[PDB]
Protein backbone atom coordinates (compact mmCIF):
# COMPACT_ATOMS: atom_id res chain seq x y z
CA UNK A 1 0.00 0.00 0.00
CA UNK A 2 1.13 3.64 -0.64
CA UNK A 3 1.97 5.17 3.04
CA UNK A 4 1.32 8.84 4.34
CA UNK A 5 2.64 10.11 7.36
CA UNK A 6 0.43 12.09 9.57
CA UNK A 7 0.84 13.60 13.33
CA UNK A 8 -0.08 16.22 15.62
CA UNK A 9 2.70 18.66 17.51
CA UNK A 10 2.14 19.85 20.49
CA UNK A 11 4.07 20.72 24.05
CA UNK A 12 2.72 18.82 25.59
CA UNK A 13 1.63 16.12 23.63
CA UNK A 14 1.18 12.89 25.94
CA UNK A 15 -2.36 13.16 26.44
CA UNK A 16 -3.70 13.74 23.21
CA UNK A 17 -5.90 11.11 21.94
CA UNK A 18 -5.72 12.34 18.23
CA UNK A 19 -3.78 9.67 17.37
CA UNK A 20 -6.25 6.96 18.69
CA UNK A 21 -9.24 8.24 16.65
CA UNK A 22 -7.36 9.60 13.43
CA UNK A 23 -5.51 5.97 13.36
CA UNK A 24 -8.88 4.16 13.56
CA UNK A 25 -9.82 6.36 10.76
CA UNK A 26 -7.19 5.66 8.44
CA UNK A 27 -7.35 2.23 9.06
CA UNK A 28 -10.83 1.78 8.04
CA UNK A 29 -10.91 4.02 5.17
CA UNK A 30 -7.85 3.22 3.01
CA UNK A 31 -9.70 1.26 0.70
CA UNK A 32 -11.69 3.95 -0.40
CA UNK A 33 -8.29 6.43 0.24
CA UNK A 34 -6.06 3.84 -1.71
CA UNK A 35 -3.49 4.81 0.83
CA UNK A 36 -2.81 3.80 4.31
CA UNK A 37 -1.97 6.66 6.45
CA UNK A 38 -0.31 6.42 10.02
CA UNK A 39 -0.65 9.47 12.82
CA UNK A 40 1.59 9.94 15.48
CA UNK A 41 2.10 12.62 18.66
CA UNK A 42 5.43 14.65 18.10
CA UNK A 43 6.27 16.73 20.91
CA UNK A 44 8.18 19.78 19.45
CA UNK A 45 10.12 22.17 22.09
CA UNK A 46 9.09 26.04 22.47
CA UNK A 47 11.60 27.32 19.85
CA UNK A 48 12.07 24.56 17.12
CA UNK A 49 10.01 25.42 13.98
CA UNK A 50 6.82 23.25 13.15
CA UNK A 51 7.78 24.18 9.25
CA UNK A 52 11.10 22.29 9.02
CA UNK A 53 9.67 19.62 11.57
CA UNK A 54 6.89 18.82 9.09
CA UNK A 55 8.98 18.59 6.18
CA UNK A 56 11.50 16.54 7.66
CA UNK A 57 9.31 13.89 9.41
CA UNK A 58 7.46 13.99 5.57
CA UNK A 59 4.32 14.55 7.00
CA UNK A 60 1.44 14.54 4.40
CA UNK A 61 -0.50 16.62 7.10
CA UNK A 62 -0.47 17.58 10.56
CA UNK A 63 -2.73 18.85 13.60
CA UNK A 64 -1.47 21.27 15.75
CA UNK A 65 -2.12 21.84 19.49
CA UNK A 66 -1.38 23.91 22.30
CA UNK A 67 0.64 26.02 22.54
CA UNK A 68 1.78 26.23 18.71
CA UNK A 69 -1.78 27.16 17.06
CA UNK A 70 -0.70 31.09 16.59
CA UNK A 71 2.55 30.13 15.40
CA UNK A 72 1.19 27.70 12.82
CA UNK A 73 -0.53 30.18 11.37
CA UNK A 74 2.61 32.35 10.89
CA UNK A 75 4.75 29.73 9.49
CA UNK A 76 2.24 28.26 6.92
CA UNK A 77 2.42 28.89 3.47
CA UNK A 78 -0.90 29.31 2.48
CA UNK A 79 -4.07 29.57 4.94
CA UNK A 80 -7.20 28.68 3.98
CA UNK A 81 -10.75 28.49 4.95
CA UNK A 82 -12.48 30.55 8.56
CA UNK A 83 -8.54 29.87 9.26
CA UNK A 84 -7.91 33.09 7.55
CA UNK A 85 -10.10 35.15 10.18
CA UNK A 86 -9.29 32.83 13.48
CA UNK A 87 -5.15 34.19 13.78
CA UNK A 88 -4.30 30.29 14.31
CA UNK A 89 -4.04 27.24 12.86
CA UNK A 90 -4.80 23.91 14.01
CA UNK A 91 -4.45 21.82 11.02
CA UNK A 92 -2.07 21.47 8.05
CA UNK A 93 -1.95 19.57 5.06
CA UNK A 94 1.25 19.80 2.17
CA UNK A 95 -0.74 20.69 -0.85
CA UNK A 96 1.37 20.76 -3.97
CA UNK A 97 4.29 21.84 -2.66
CA UNK A 98 2.85 24.02 -0.03
CA UNK A 99 1.94 23.98 3.80
CA UNK A 100 -1.72 25.29 3.99
CA UNK A 101 -3.15 26.19 7.15
CA UNK A 102 -6.93 25.62 7.96
CA UNK A 103 -8.54 26.17 11.08
CA UNK A 104 -10.60 23.17 12.14
CA UNK A 105 -11.70 24.14 15.84
CA UNK A 106 -13.91 26.95 14.74
CA UNK A 107 -16.47 25.02 13.45
CA UNK A 108 -15.44 21.80 15.53
CA UNK A 109 -16.82 24.22 18.30
CA UNK A 110 -20.06 25.26 16.72
CA UNK A 111 -21.07 20.84 15.89
CA UNK A 112 -20.00 20.40 19.42
CA UNK A 113 -22.56 22.79 20.92
CA UNK A 114 -26.53 21.56 20.97
CA UNK A 115 -27.04 31.03 23.16
CA UNK A 116 -27.11 35.16 23.00
CA UNK A 117 -23.64 35.95 24.29
CA UNK A 118 -20.29 34.39 25.69
CA UNK A 119 -17.67 34.66 28.01
CA UNK A 120 -14.00 33.69 26.67
CA UNK A 121 -11.30 32.97 28.76
CA UNK A 122 -7.85 32.72 27.08
CA UNK A 123 -6.11 34.35 24.65
CA UNK A 124 -4.32 31.51 22.34
CA UNK A 125 -5.37 30.04 19.80
CA UNK A 126 -8.39 27.96 20.61
CA UNK A 127 -9.65 31.47 22.20
CA UNK A 128 -9.08 33.09 18.97
CA UNK A 129 -11.09 30.67 16.62
CA UNK A 130 -13.99 30.27 19.11
CA UNK A 131 -13.97 34.44 18.86
CA UNK A 132 -14.50 34.69 15.47
CA UNK A 133 -16.86 31.63 15.35
CA UNK A 134 -18.90 33.30 18.29
CA UNK A 135 -18.86 36.60 16.43
CA UNK A 136 -20.21 35.12 12.85
CA UNK A 137 -23.23 33.23 14.83
CA UNK A 138 -24.38 36.82 15.85
CA UNK A 139 -23.30 36.35 19.84
CA UNK A 140 -21.80 38.76 21.98
CA UNK A 141 -18.60 38.33 22.46
CA UNK A 142 -16.46 39.40 25.93
CA UNK A 143 -12.93 38.04 25.96
CA UNK A 144 -11.19 38.00 29.54
CA UNK A 145 -7.71 37.39 30.29
CA UNK A 146 -4.88 38.88 33.17
CA UNK A 147 -2.90 41.11 29.97
CA UNK A 148 -3.64 42.84 27.05
CA UNK A 149 -1.92 39.84 24.68
CA UNK A 150 -4.09 39.58 21.65
CA UNK A 151 -6.36 42.86 22.51
CA UNK A 152 -5.34 43.79 18.72
CA UNK A 153 -7.23 40.64 17.17
CA UNK A 154 -10.18 40.33 19.31
CA UNK A 155 -10.74 44.18 19.23
CA UNK A 156 -11.15 44.05 15.11
CA UNK A 157 -13.33 41.01 15.34
CA UNK A 158 -15.78 42.99 17.74
CA UNK A 159 -15.62 41.43 21.33
CA UNK A 160 -15.16 43.63 24.43
CA UNK A 161 -12.04 42.59 26.11
CA UNK A 162 -11.19 42.57 29.67
CA UNK A 163 -8.37 42.15 32.18
CA UNK A 164 -10.80 42.93 35.36
CA UNK A 165 -14.19 40.35 35.04
CA UNK A 166 -16.95 42.45 33.70
CA UNK A 167 -20.29 42.45 35.97
CA UNK A 168 -22.14 40.87 33.32
CA UNK A 169 -24.45 37.70 32.78
CA UNK A 170 -22.85 35.58 30.14
CA UNK A 171 -25.17 32.80 28.68
CA UNK A 172 -21.35 30.51 27.37
CA UNK A 173 -18.59 31.05 30.03
CA UNK A 174 -15.64 28.89 28.07
CA UNK A 175 -12.21 27.67 29.38
CA UNK A 176 -10.00 28.22 26.62
CA UNK A 177 -7.36 29.56 28.77
CA UNK A 178 -3.72 29.27 26.89
CA UNK A 179 -0.52 26.96 27.37
CA UNK A 180 -2.46 25.49 30.48
CA UNK A 181 -3.71 21.81 31.25
CA UNK A 182 -6.81 23.22 32.72
CA UNK A 183 -5.99 21.63 36.15
CA UNK A 184 -6.69 24.88 38.03
CA UNK A 185 -9.68 27.50 38.71
CA UNK A 186 -9.10 29.90 35.29
CA UNK A 187 -10.22 32.93 37.72
CA UNK A 188 -11.14 33.75 41.01
CA UNK A 189 -14.07 30.54 42.75
CA UNK A 190 -16.43 33.73 43.93
CA UNK A 191 -15.79 35.34 40.62
CA UNK A 192 -17.12 31.92 38.52
CA UNK A 193 -19.81 30.68 40.95
CA UNK A 194 -21.46 34.68 40.12
CA UNK A 195 -20.59 33.49 36.70
CA UNK A 196 -22.12 30.20 36.86
CA UNK A 197 -25.03 31.09 38.78
CA UNK A 198 -26.28 33.47 36.13
CA UNK A 199 -25.11 31.75 33.18
CA UNK A 200 -26.62 28.65 30.68
CA UNK A 201 -23.50 26.55 30.07
CA UNK A 202 -20.06 25.78 31.36
CA UNK A 203 -17.27 24.96 28.71
CA UNK A 204 -14.01 23.96 29.13
CA UNK A 205 -11.58 22.83 25.98
CA UNK A 206 -9.78 20.67 28.19
CA UNK A 207 -10.78 16.71 27.73
CA UNK A 208 -9.75 12.94 29.98
CA UNK A 209 -10.99 14.63 33.07
CA UNK A 210 -13.16 16.44 34.79
CA UNK A 211 -11.89 20.29 35.25
CA UNK A 212 -11.81 22.26 38.34
CA UNK A 213 -14.08 24.65 36.49
CA UNK A 214 -16.49 21.93 35.57
CA UNK A 215 -16.88 20.69 38.42
CA UNK A 216 -17.97 23.95 40.00
CA UNK A 217 -20.65 24.23 37.42
CA UNK A 218 -21.38 20.52 37.81
CA UNK A 219 -21.61 21.04 41.93
CA UNK A 220 -23.94 24.63 41.02
CA UNK A 221 -25.97 22.19 38.69
CA UNK A 222 -24.82 24.41 35.81
CA UNK A 223 -25.01 22.85 32.44
CA UNK A 224 -21.54 22.00 31.83
CA UNK A 225 -19.57 20.05 28.77
CA UNK A 226 -15.93 19.27 28.73
CA UNK A 227 -14.12 19.02 25.17
CA UNK A 228 -14.73 15.84 23.86
CA UNK A 229 -17.14 16.69 21.42
CA UNK A 230 -15.06 19.81 19.85
CA UNK A 231 -12.01 17.69 19.46
CA UNK A 232 -13.96 14.75 17.87
CA UNK A 233 -15.80 16.96 15.21
CA UNK A 234 -12.34 19.23 14.68
CA UNK A 235 -10.33 15.53 14.04
CA UNK A 236 -12.79 14.96 12.04
CA UNK A 237 -13.22 18.12 9.82
CA UNK A 238 -9.66 17.63 9.59
CA UNK A 239 -9.84 13.75 8.39
CA UNK A 240 -11.66 15.15 5.35
CA UNK A 241 -8.82 17.84 4.95
CA UNK A 242 -6.11 14.96 4.93
CA UNK A 243 -8.02 13.13 2.57
CA UNK A 244 -8.03 15.85 -0.30
CA UNK A 245 -11.82 16.22 0.65
CA UNK A 246 -13.00 12.09 -0.19
CA UNK A 247 -13.89 11.09 2.95
CA UNK A 248 -16.91 13.75 4.39
CA UNK A 249 -16.25 14.96 8.05
CA UNK A 250 -19.83 13.18 9.16
CA UNK A 251 -18.32 9.52 8.00
CA UNK A 252 -14.99 10.16 10.17
CA UNK A 253 -16.46 11.76 12.97
CA UNK A 254 -18.53 8.41 13.11
CA UNK A 255 -15.80 6.03 13.58
CA UNK A 256 -13.41 8.87 15.90
CA UNK A 257 -15.87 8.82 18.23
CA UNK A 258 -16.45 5.44 18.39
CA UNK A 259 -13.29 4.69 19.56
CA UNK A 260 -12.70 7.33 21.73
O1 LIG B 1 -5.64 17.21 21.82
C1 LIG B 1 -5.55 17.26 20.57
O2 LIG B 1 -5.08 16.31 19.92
C2 LIG B 1 -5.99 18.44 19.83
C3 LIG B 1 -6.65 19.40 20.51
C4 LIG B 1 -7.09 20.71 19.90
O3 LIG B 1 -6.17 21.72 20.36
C5 LIG B 1 -7.12 20.61 18.37
O4 LIG B 1 -7.24 21.91 17.79
C6 LIG B 1 -5.88 19.95 17.80
O5 LIG B 1 -6.00 19.88 16.37
C7 LIG B 1 -5.71 18.54 18.34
Amino acid sequence: MKLKSFGVFGNPIKHSKSPLIHNACFLTFQKELRFLGHYHPILLPLESHIKSEFLHLGLSGANVTLPFKERAFQVCDKIKGIALECGAVNTLVLENDELVGYNTDALGFYLSLKYQNALILGAGGSAKALACELKKQGLQVSVLNRSSRGLDFFQRLGCDCFMEPPKSAFDLIINATSASLHNELPLNKEVLKGYFKEGKLAYDLAYGFLTPFLSLAKELKTPFQDGKDMLIYQAALSFEKFSASQIPYSKAFEVMRSVF
